[PDB]
Formats: C-alpha cells, sequence, structure tokens
C-alpha cells in the first residue's frame, strides 16, 4: 500500500501524485518524470524499477551521462491528468523565455530509498512547475488534503516556495484563492517560533503559521532534513502537520477555523496546481521537493499517519553529490582548462573578475597565486567544496549574476550558497565539472576568457551550448603556489 492507496482507503483519495523518487501507488508503473539533455534536446521518461517501486535513477544517469538534464515534467501518477510542466509567466515574468519559470536540474537533489539512488526536484530561484488545467482538484471551500516531503534545510525567505492548489490565471485573484504547503523563512506575512523555516499554508495575500496573521507560536522551526508537511482545507477548517519524513509520526502545529480576516471563509480555491513558485508566479523561492499528492476530501488524522508511517518505511538519506576525481580540504590546486585552443590557459583572477590565463612555470609568481586555489569544506554543504584564492586569503570563488567573483566570505547564509561547488566527472571526461550547489543547471564555465556559472542553453549570453561540454570541464593539477 503506498500513500495514494492508503488515501484512497480513507476514502479521501489523490487527485494529483507527484514525484521524481518512486511510485506513490502499489501498482503504478508508468513514467514518474521526463528528462531533456542538453546534448540534442531530446526527452526520456523515468519509470519505478517495479511496480510500486523506486525510480530508474540508473536510466537517468545514463541518458544524461556526458551533458545536463532538466526535469521538463512531473507526471500524475493519479490517472488524473494533472502533469506539473514549466511555470507560465503570471502576474511575474520568471526569468527563462517568454517569462516562463526555469526547469530543475535532474541532479541538484540525489537521495536513497532504502538504500537505492533516485533525484528530487532542487529548484533555484527562477524555477516553477504549473498545471493551470487541472482536473478533480478541489475548487471554492470544497475539502483538500495535501502532502509533500521537502528538503528541511533548502530554503530562502522570498515569495514564495509552494506545494498545491492556486489561481488558473497565474495572478493573484485575491484572498481564498489559494491553498498551498509553504516552506521557508519569510517574515513578510506569518512566521512560527525560532528562526525558521516554517511550513505555513499559503492562501493568497497571507501565508499562515496558524490562525493569526504573523507570529504564531505553535508553529516551531523545521529542524529535519527531510521534513513531510501535511496541510487539509474545507468548510471553515485547515491543519498544519509537520513530521521528520526519516523517522516518528506527524504533530498537528495547526487544526481549526479559518484566518478570522477578510477572504478567507468560505474559500475560492481555482484547482490549479503550482509547485515552487506564488499562485501570482512569484518566482523569488528555492526549495527542494521529493513527492507530494492533492486529495479530493478532508483526510482524517489516521489516514495522513498511515501515509507518513509509509514515507518512514520509505527510509530517504542523503544522496552523494559529488562524483569524478573530487578534493579534500586543505588540497591546493590550479584548473586548467581542456578546450581545444585554450588548453595552455588555468582559472585565475584579476581583483574580483574569475578569468582564464596562460599560466607556466615563466608567469609573475603574482599570477601563479591567482591561478592557485586553497579547496575547502563547502561553506553551504559539507560534501562539496569552497575554492578560497592563495593570494587572498577568506576571498572565495561565488557566483553573482551567473558570473564567477572572487568576494570576501561576509559569513551569510546566501555568500554561502553562491560559493558552494560540487565536483562532477567532466561532461568531456577530463577532470572535473564544478556545478553550482546552489542553482545546479549551472555550472563553472569560461566564456571569452571569463568565468561564469553558466547553464548548457539559456537566456544569457555565456550559457551558449557552443563548447559547453569542453567549457565546464577542467582537469587538476598541482598549485603554481
Ligand atoms: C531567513 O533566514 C536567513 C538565514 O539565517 C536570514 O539571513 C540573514 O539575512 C540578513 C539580511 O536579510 C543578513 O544580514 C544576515 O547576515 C543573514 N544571516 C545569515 C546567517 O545569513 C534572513 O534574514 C531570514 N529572513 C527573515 C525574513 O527573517
Ligand atoms: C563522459 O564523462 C565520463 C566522466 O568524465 C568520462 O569517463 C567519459 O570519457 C566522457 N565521454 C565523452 C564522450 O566525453
Ligand atoms: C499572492 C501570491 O500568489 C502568494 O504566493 C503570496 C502570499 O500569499 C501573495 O503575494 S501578495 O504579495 O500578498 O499578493
Amino acid at each position: 500500500m503506498g500513500p495514494c492507496d492508503i488515501y484512497e482507503a480513507g476514502d479521501t483519495p489523490c487527485v494529483a501524485a507527484h514525484s521524481t523518487t518512486r511510485a506513490l501507488y502499489s501498482s503504478f508503473s508508468g513514467a514518474l518524470y521526463q528528462l531533456q539533455r542538453g546534448s540534442d534536446d531530446t526527452t526520456t521518461t523515468i519509470s519505478p524499477l517495479t511496480a510500486g517501486g523506486i525510480a530508474d535513477a540508473s536510466a537517468q544517469d545514463t541518458f544524461c551521462a556526458n551533458t545536463t538534464c532538466l526535469i521538463t515534467i512531473i507526471y500524475d501518477q493519479s490517472g488524473n491528468g494533472n502533469h506539473l510542466t514549466q511555470a507560465p509567466p503570471g502576474g511575474f515574468d520568471g526569468p527563462d523565455t517568454d517569462g516562463y519559470d526555469n526547469l530543475a536540474s535532474a541532479i541538484g537533489a540525489p537521495v536513497t530509498l532504502n538504500g537505492q539512488k533516485a533525484y528530487g526536484v532542487f529548484m533555484s530561484p527562477g524555477t516553477g512547475y504549473r498545471n493551470n488545467e487541472a482536473t478533480g482538484t478541489a475548487t471554492g471551500d470544497e475539502a483538500e488534503g495535501m502532502y509533500a516531503v521537502l528538503d528541511g534545510t533548502h530554503y530562502n525567505d522570498a515569495c514564495c516556495f509552494d506545494y498545491g492548489n492556486a489561481e488558473t490565471s497565474s495572478t493573484d485573484t485575491g484572498a481564498g484563492h489559494m491553498e498551498a504547503i509553504y516552506l521557508g523563512n519569510s517574515t513578510t506575512w506569518g512566521y512560527g517560533a525560532g528562526d525558521g523555516p516554517w511550513i505555513m499554508v499559503d492562501m493568497e495575500n497571507n501565508l499562515f503559521s496558524g490562525a493569526d496573521e504573523g507570529y504564531n507560536s505553535g508553529d516551531p522551526s523545521i529542524s529535519y532534513r527531510f521534513v513531510t508537511a501535511a496541510v487539509k482545507g474545507g468548510a471553515d477548517k485547515w491543519a498544519i502537520r509537520g513530521a521528520n519524513a526519516a523517522s516518528g509520526s506527524l504533530s498537528t502545529y495547526y487544526s481549526g477555523a479559518r484566518p478570522d480576516y477578510s477572504g478567507y471563509n468560505p474559500m475560492s480555491k481555482e484547482g490549479a496546481i503550482i509547485l515552487g513558485i506564488g499562485g501570482d508566479n512569484s518566482n523569488g523561492a528555492q526549495g527542494t521537493f521529493y513527492e507530494g499528492v492533492m486529495t479530493s476530501g478532508y483526510p482524517s488524522d489516521d489516514t495522513e499517519n498511515s501515509v507518513q508511517e509509509n514515507i518512514v518505511a520509505a527510509k530517504y538519506v542523503v544522496g552523494s553529490l559529488v562524483s569524478g576525481p573530487s578534493f579534500t580540504s586543505g588540497e591546493v590546486v590550479s584548473l586548467r582548462v581542456t578546450t581545444p585552443g585554450y588548453t595552455t590557459r588555468y582559472i585565475a583572477h584579476t581583483d574580483t573578475t574569475v578569468n582564464t590565463q596562460v599560466v607556466d612555470d615563466d608567469s609573475s609568481t603574482t599570477l601563479k597565486e591567482e591561478a592557485s586555489w586553497t579547496v575547502v569544506t563547502g561553506l553551504a554543504n559539507s560534501q562539496c567544496f569552497s575554492f578560497e584564492s592563495v593570494d587572498t586569503p577568506g576571498s572565495y570563488i561565488r557566483h553573482y549574476n551567473f558570473e564567477l567573483l572572487l568576494n570576501a566570505n561576509d559569513g551569510t547564509k546566501q555568500f554561502h550558497e553562491d560559493a558552494t561547488f560540487c565536483p562532477q566527472a567532466a561532461l568531456n571526461g577530463e577532470g572535473t565539472s564544478l556545478r553550482s550547489w546552489s542553482y545546479p543547471t549551472r555550472y563553472f564555465r569560461h566564456y571569452e576568457n571569463v568565468l561564469y556559472a553558466a547553464s548548457n542553453g539559456g537566456v544569457q549570453t555565456f550559457d551558449s551550448k557552443t563548447s559547453f561540454n569542453n567549457d565546464v570541464s577542467f582537469e587538476i593539477e598541482t598549485a603554481f603556489a
């Protein structure tokens, strides 16, 4: 019995069931999600390895070898056709072609489920999925449940990392026109105890941590690396439940009346589905989605408790973000360019500008230090790495407007995320490619001898697909200094 078999048994069946990690029905063996690769722009689907089983991650690794992959579609396993696709422009434009939101990397969110590798949906700011043509989803004041298993440590305070019911126009049509899980440390509207992040409910013109606008004491800060967020809503009732998706039970952080403010009772739900964005296409948020559903009707505590027990038995554990040669903390390296015609150039810097330059045993000591990097434990992720300047200690390679800069560590979360890179076996097979931890669609990429955090295709000039594989591949060499 999968989560959707459990909801079904409670007479509150799934009407949308979305996972890149596993089947949510014991008898589901169809496509979980679709991949598109940058090498030829073709697509494939990933299914469970067994009916009711875990995603075929090895089939993703095969399709995505020596290239980059986007998740184009998260299929609805319920049969309602409620597939999640690239989110369209709305009240806000996204950063992608015609104001669409970015697709997620296929490889930003590696996990194992009971020891078996799978991939979640790692969503950087500007990433979003949507279905504005959804069937069987609750509308008006009709009862619904939902849950998502999310990364409790991947979040920001920008609007809005949501999963659930939103507006079919992708615009703000008012209070009560949304009911979606929120995860992050936004304090623009609601917040809970501590420093966050919180699970809140986006009802539009508000994230609610409970009955009141703003502070509600009973909504705790989330500790867990994997968080089960379970939200439900009916006729002037709604609840927030939270669990460690790896251990134990759901606790109820809110349950009772609609917030007693203009437009939240009755609700005006439109039945659209969003992931990673606000209802109005607010696209500043980040977070990671592994699995989730939306139901018809108001699930009992008992149904959700059984879903949580099943989630625990799926045994979510952090996967490896790193492949290829990789590094040790304290090692000093030079990174050689492998692109034919630039194979004597190394990653260097001129002040804050990270670039490539010819470096050999006759270069000035100045340039030798600028082309030498102390590798340290990743500032935002201890599996990955940060690249510290030899000539400027305490300064690291960080992306900013997708250009690589050498900036001083200012101790902030944002700097740490922008300065964390995950070594990957080079796309051209010569050494390492360095994937952005925070924007895993992007890699260290030289373009006109300057370093960018470039995507394999995209809206920036430095995202050119020409020579991408070569331009993101670097040999790890003894530091000049
Ligand atoms: C959300 O949490 C982050 C991380 O703790 C907060 O980060 C601080 O943000 C301010 C400016 O926004 C910086 O000056 C601090 O240096 C940040 N701290 C760290 C450790 O990075 C952020 O403020 C929180 N947002 C809200 C609304 O509370
Ligand atoms: C593909 O990437 C792997 C890992 O770097 C490497 O062994 C292989 O040689 C590469 N092949 C091509 C065609 O680039
Ligand atoms: C409206 C968006 O669709 C929600 O995600 C967000 C919070 O409820 C709202 O933003 S607004 O700025 O309050 O309109």
